């Protein structure tokens, strides 16, 4: 629909690539358990304001994101580093929490995967 945005970027060959052990550990750890949470569904892929009735969703979201996008930039490799993976993952939960009501149905399932996540991101391993 020409009423949502484009996508955010998941492919750009001048961007510089690189796997670490950090950014395998973000897709078969993070990644894995979080797309098989209940309360997942909403968040794997972009929010469709035309479909779901919500005008001006992308008026007040200027960086959207969804695990739909973080999944494809994890199989196809578009990182750097794990830093720029949890800030995708960070800005997918702030959005939701910026746009919707507290204790509203949605918050209640990002606070859900939020806290999935940052029981795994504690354990993100150093480096190798
Ligand atoms: C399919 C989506 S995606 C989405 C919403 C829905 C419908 C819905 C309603 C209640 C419970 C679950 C799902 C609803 O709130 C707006 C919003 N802001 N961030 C996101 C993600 N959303």
């Amino acid at each position: 629909s020409n009423a949502n945005p484009p996508p955010p970027e998941t492919s750009n060959p001048n961007k510089p690539k690189r796997q670490t052990n950090q950014l395998q550990y973000l897709l078969r750890v993070v990644l894995k358990t979080l797309w098989k949470h209940q309360f997942a569904w909403p968040f794997q892929q972009p929010v469709d304001a035309v479909k779901l009735n919500l005008p001006d969703y992308y008026k007040i979201i200027k960086t959207p994101m969804d695990m739909g996008t973080i999944k494809k930039r994890l199989e196809n490799n578009y990182y750097w580093n794990a830093q720029e993976c949890i800030q995708d993952f960070n800005t997918m939960f702030t959005n939701c929490y910026i746009y919707n009501k507290p204790g509203d149905d949605i918050v209640l399932m990002a606070e859900a995967l939020e806290k999935l996540f940052l029981q795994k991101i504690n354990e993100l391993p150093t480096e190798e």
